[PDB]
């Protein structure tokens, strides 16, 4: 299991590095032998006799490997090796050099070009082009290899009558995917001159060295050349298949130790690679380099998610420009058609929408209907990734909102590849997005995350009894306790998980009783000595609530003196009357509820809200635990935030899921829920299912509401903590009211059942 030997602190300062060297445009990624052979083809101006690049010759040489051919090397795939292996003997025997090497080369394309068939491995990109040519060029250098296979001459004949169905003014008219594989249109009568015009920033064409290659022997553009001799000298002298992909790599490298869930230990460097990502951004989005052509969708959602998720001022108008009719979309404009990785990435952005954002709902159902038909059978067949159909399956099953961190972190380290590869020109691999030390790291803070939940289930399983609640149902505590630990994980949380599970415990245990009320008179009798919040009346309460009320009771002067002592600026007084008014508030809401049931009062839409908003109790932990999120406070700060934008929000989101979700079970009961039943009185025209879609509309809306002042941080905004909280805890209902998600913690369950066991047999083992 374990990857990596050394200390945490030392693949801690690696990734800093790497992630510093990816905020100054510095990455790593593979070189290619097709690409360096194809550049080092290329004379020196002023003597064409000799190379204008030697050093990628003696990099050809020496980067061969042992049974003769040249590509990826872990992993043997034979258009790779065929394609790359050709491209270095042709530049060999081109400058008349390595003559051992076109010896092993040839010898490993006689043994293996005949095992090249259809279907075996993934296309390389242009491949129907570049692998043809490739072979011609070799044939006419007399290379001693096999010159046709019945595998190369059906494909010969497939391309060209590909070819002829392609206007040659085409290809310089706009940006075509062609422009990547030029070499392999090299004997066609292709406009050269005008090709020029379609070179991007940095004079490349497609950000390819060898296509670039191609066009500088054909025009001697010099833009091209100082291209090519920089990508060599930067590379030293070995290039990849596409360079510069500084905004690919940077955002995916971000993009993986999110996922991961190790961004905490990268804050400030994760900081630097997205001001450098963000230095490129534009109303058009990005492409996949800061000197590339075109924008495409896939780079454009990827940095609107997560430059948007980090407070930065994204405009959605960057997917205008792939909107197709019918609300579709491309991921290249005028492309034939896309893969399943931009989609998710659109699936994924399209979740963070603001308001007056309708392109991202267009964004999000095209998506999600691309990705609920994907024939799962065949998707990525070859296992470039580990498991990208089990992300896509993810992602379906887990909106956005209604999931948690550690939920989604835990579900992705079993899909992370560490060994993937990637596909274009040839095979290549990008070691800052796929290795051991993510790996590594992530398993070792899920570890840390595990580490304190012995001790934190053990303190609640003995409140549990000591409370007595056992004398009015413990296995609402483990749940409790995992949604707790998915989202607030550092371990500096300790006080706030075991403060908010012991506060969701007595709500839920007293709005389960308050749920049963036999009749008013007790509620009525219940709420006085609520609202004086006096332990000496608690003999005034009917029996059930005594115990509860007394436990409610003790934990608030328990909070109190935790509370007071992190908080030196606020009186204990301050903080308990504080904490005892908003459970007197919380508890009220609920008492009317029970005492509109036994009614059967009905009030109208407005004045149900303004009650079941305040009786879905999800505010009433937030106000809590923020005496524990680690921010400092002050009273204005405690006496205002009730009523702040984002409590607000909170409040509203979590009632219409409740009810919404309530309305479908109340359903297959007779009982009517109060929810629809308040709207339609309000509206006596509409259906059960017209204030259901009512409801679910305005769910919708006030979500993207939340979103907007989570993520953009405002002016007197709340701190940090006490703004990620609020958003948790919406998150933390949502995902509670999930049916989808409830159906399908173990460890949770059953150490707690062991624990309890051991205090109701105190010091006896039973058989």
């Amino acid at each position: 299991e374990e990857l990596d030997t050394r200390e945490t602190s030392l693949l801690v300062a690696e990734v800093k590095g790497w992630l510093m060297k990816l905020a100054s445009g510095k990455g790593e990624i593979s070189p290619s032998a097709y690409d360096t052979a194809w550049v080092a083809r290329i004379p020196s101006e002023s003597d064409s006799s000799l190379p204008e690049f030697p050093e990628a010759l003696e990099w050809i040489i020496n980067s061969q490997l042992p049974d003769g051919s040249w590509g990826d090397d872990r992993h043997l795939q034979l258009y790779d090796r065929v394609l790359s292996t050709l491209s270095c003997l042709v530049t060999l025997k081109t400058w008349d050099i390595g003559h051992n090497s076109i010896a092993q080369g040839t010898k490993f394309l006689r043994e293996n070009m005949i095992k090249l068939k259809q279907d075996d491995g993934d296309l390389l990109s242009g491949f129907e082009v570049t692998f043809p040519m490739m072979l011609h060029e070799a044939k006419q250098l007399g290379l001693d290899i096999p010159y046709e296979t019945e595998f190369t001459r059906l494909l010969e004949i497939s391309t060209k009558k590909k070819l002829a169905k392609i206007p040659l003014d085409k290809i310089h008219s706009a940006p075509t995917t062609l422009l990547y594989s030029l070499e392999g249109l090299q004997d066609l009568e292709i406009d050269w001159q005008k090709i020029l015009k379609l070179q991007s920033k940095d004079g490349s064409f497609l950000s390819s060295p060898s296509s670039t290659a191609c066009v500088y022997l054909k025009t001697k553009g010099r833009k091209s050349l100082q291209y090519l001799q920089n990508a060599m000298e930067d590379q030293n002298y070995a290039v990849p298949c596409h360079y510069p992909i500084d905004l690919f790599e940077s955002l995916w490298v971000v993009d993986t130790i999110e996922r991961l869930g190790i961004d905490v230990f990268f804050r400030d460097e994760i900081k630097a690679v997205l001001d450098y990502v963000y230095s490129f951004w534009t109303n058009e989005g990005i492409g996949w380099g800061s000197t590339c052509l075109v924008n495409d969708i896939d780079d454009t959602a990827m940095a609107f998610r997560i430059l948007r998720m980090h407070g930065y001022n994204v405009s959605t108008d960057a997917f205008n420009q792939f909107w197709l009719p019918g609300d579709k979309f491309c991921c290249f404009v005028g492309e034939l058609s896309h893969g399943v990785s931009e989609m998710l990435n659109l699936h994924r952005a399209s979740q963070v929408d603001f308001p007056n954002e309708a392109i991202l709902t267009k964004t999000f159902k095209y998506s999600h209907d691309y990705l609920l038909n994907v024939d799962s059978a065949h998707m990525d067949k070859w296992a470039t990734k580990k498991n990208l159909m089990g992300e896509v399956a993810f992602e379906l099953a887990n909106p956005f909102h209604d999931c948690l961190p550690r939920i989604y972190n835990n579900a992705y380290i079993k899909h992370y590849g560490m060994d993937d590869l990637w596909i274009a020109k040839t095979i290549y691999r990008l070691p800052l997005v796929n290795n051991k030390v993510f790996l590594e790291l992530a398993n070792r803070y899920a570890q840390q995350c595990q580490l304190y939940q012995p001790a934190e289930l053990t303190k609640l399983v003995n409140w549990w009894h000591s409370s007595r609640f056992e004398d009015i149902n413990i296995d609402m505590l483990p749940y409790i306790y995992y949604v707790i630990c998915a989202t607030f994980h550092e371990q500096e949380f300790a006080q706030l998980r075991v403060f908010f599970s012991k506060a969701c415990c007595l709500n839920t245990l007293f709005d389960d009783l308050m749920d049963c009320a036999t009749s008013i008179e007790e509620l009525d009798r219940l709420q006085n000595v609520i609202e004086k919040w006096d332990i000496s009346l608690s003999h005034e309460l009917p029996l059930e609530y005594r115990i509860p009320f007394q436990e409610f009771y003790n934990t608030v002067l328990v909070m109190t003196e935790a509370a007071s002592k992190i908080h030196k600026n606020l009186s204990p007084e301050f903080i308990c009357k504080y904490l005892s008014g908003i459970y007197t508030k919380l508890i009220k809401s609920e008492i009317a509820d029970a005492r509109w049931k036994i009614e059967g009062y009905i009030p109208s839409f407005e004045e149900y809200m303004e009650n079941a908003e305040v009786s879905i109790s999800t505010w009433v932990h937030v106000l809590m635990s923020i005496l524990f999120c680690g921010e400092p406070l002050t009273e204005e700060i405690l006496n205002t935030i009730y009523d702040s934008r984002p409590l607000k929000l909170d409040r509203i989101i979590c009632r219409l899921c409740n009810d919404i979700q309530t309305y479908k079970i109340e359903m297959k009961l007779g009982q009517p829920t109060q929810g629809v039943s308040c709207y339609m009185k309000e509206h006596p025209g509409a259906t059960e299912e017209d204030a259901l879609v009512y409801l679910q509309s305005l769910l919708e809306k006030t979500k993207r509401e939340l979103n907007e002042s989570y993520f953009i941080t405002h002016e007197n905004d709340l701190p940090k903590n006490i703004k990620r909280f609020n958003f948790e805890m919406v998150r933390m209902m949502l995902i509670t009211y999930n049916e989808t998600r409830q159906v399908d913690l173990k460890d949770m369950i059953k150490f707690c059942l062991e624990t309890y066991r051991t205090l109701l047999e105190h010091h006896h083992h039973h058989h």
